[PDB]
DNA sequence: ATTATGACGCT
DNA sequence: AGCGTCATA
């Protein structure tokens, strides 16, 4: 009892982009903005494969993953944009800067995590601290949290969604002990009142609209932003764990969306994230490895540690094209082309990079897969990346990739190649 | 014939 | 190092 920590040390957030690349696309042309609309990339094959869908959209089936002409069965009116191609490839700049200019504002209110292009955790437990002495132990008002639900409220002794949000945070407040600076309950509320505000800042500034959860780590944070989506922000409480976690699919928690889930399901026989509460943490640690273990006995009862890292900026800078079927290249002189329209894209980034973030980038990853591997690389190897010259680095990859052309013919390339891949990475200061 | 990424774990 | 896992638009 004294002694058992309960995770509540910290407030942490996770701000997830609604929709984004469609409100990037959206924010540009406006007779897409209020529409079923999605992002696509490429055309001549079915259309395009979608990679983003705006919520008119998902109302009437249309995913990503989907093939635009399948998308448009369900949804004949659904309107597209299509990714920007450059060098024979997509190229996805366009999103690359919407993501900073949203990174950049979330920077002013504290330290940062980039996650993904469109979601960034922060740490917000000194802004808290800061917030709860100029509050001078004031009351937090409903009008501070107008987008906010409270994750398990309303409960016990209105049928429209707005008055449940409602009703749900006046008996959140209605409980608060705000006399209190060390109640981790008020902490996450403080923390609620400073997302709202980076919230707005968000979409003030970019015209985007995102959501975000509030909670005492990243996996109870991430797991709330999705829960209320889109436009809204959920607090999931140290409280709130058991009931939600006693009907909520392993598969749901980040990092047990994979292998590793199906293997918690199976080899337990159970299905919910609080039904591994039943199991001490040396029997999942030997089912799932010391480190595993230990995460899982301490996230069931939603605690985990891992901090929000201070990375607002990727540590790696790649450029990336399969060539599926039919397309896949088949002689050198293909190979060779590609290669340098992969290298040109890269040049352009990394010296961009250089010039923005000063740093310079030290090795090159080379990457292909080969017709007939179902692993999504076949081979990767590394070389110097010593100049930013993408002739130079495409003859690097060229060099480092030639033995792997079975073909006794110089001229042809076989296996015929599926993907190739060029990543610029281990940085260091400029 | 989803594609284009990007972080981190294992040995 | 090279490979695998898991994740996101
Ligand atoms: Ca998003
Ligand atoms: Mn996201
Ligand atoms: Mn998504």
């Amino acid at each position: 009892g004294p002694h058992m920590a309960t995770g509540q040390d910290r407030v942490v957030a996770l701000v997830d982009m609604d929709c984004f690349f469609v409100q990037v696309e959206q924010r540009q042309n406006p007779h897409l903005r209020n529409k079923p609309c999605a992002v696509v990339q490429y055309k001549s094959w079915k259309g395009g494969g979608i990679i983003a869908v705006s919520y008119e959209a998902r109302a009437f089936g249309v995913t990503r993953s989907m093939w635009a002409d399948d998308a448009k069965k369900l949804c004949p009116d659904l309107l597209l944009a299509q990714v920007r191609e450059s060098r024979g490839k997509a190229n996805l700049t366009k999103y690359r800067e919407a993501s900073v200019e949203v990174m950049e504002i979330m920077s002013r209110f504290a330290v940062i995590e980039r996650a993904s292009i469109d979601e960034a955790y922060v740490d917000l437990t000194s802004a808290v601290q800061e917030r709860l002495q100029k509050l001078q132990g004031q009351p937090i008002s409903a009008d501070l949290l107008p987008s906010t639900y409270i994750e398990g409220l309303p409960q016990g002794p209105t049928v429209q969604k707005e008055g449940m949000r409602k009703q749900g945070l006046f008996q959140w407040l209605d409980s608060l002990q705000i006399d209190n600076l060390t109640s981790p309950d008020l902490q996450l509320t403080v923390g609620a009142v400073i997302v709202e505000e980076m919230r707005a800042a968000i979409e003030r500034e970019t015209g985007f609209q995102c959501s975000a959860g509030i909670s005492h780590n990243k996996v109870l944070a991430k797991l709330a932003c999705g829960l209320n989506k889109p436009n809204r922000q959920t607090l999931v409480s140290h409280g709130s764990v058991p009931q939600l976690f006693s009907q909520m699919p392993i598969r749901k928690i980040r990092s047990l969306g994979g292998k590793l889930g199906a293997s918690v399901i199976e080899i337990l026989g159970i299905e919910y994230m609080g039904e591994l509460t039943q199991f001490t943490e040396s029997q999942l640690q030997s089912h799932f490895g010391e480190k595993n273990g230990s995460w899982l006995y301490a996230m069931c009862r939603g605690i985990e540690h891992d901090p929000v890292k201070p990375r607002q900026l990727p540590k790696t800078i790649g450029c990336s094209k399969n060539f599926p079927g039919k397309t896949a290249l088949a002689t050198r002189e293909q190979v060779q082309w590609w290669l340098l329209q992969l290298a040109q894209e890269l040049e352009e980034r990394l010296t961009k990079d250089r010039n923005d973030n000063d740093r310079v980038a030290t090795q090159l990853v080379v990457s292909i897969r080969v017709q007939g591997d179902k692993r999504l690389s076949s081979l990767r190897r590394c070389c110097a990346l010593t100049r930013y010259d993408a002739h130079k680095m495409s003859h690097d990859a060229f060099t480092v990739i030639k033995n792997c052309n079975t073909s006794g013919i110089q001229t042809e390339w076989s296996p015929p190649l599926t993907m190739l891949f060029l990543c610029a990475t281990k940085f260091s200061a400029s």
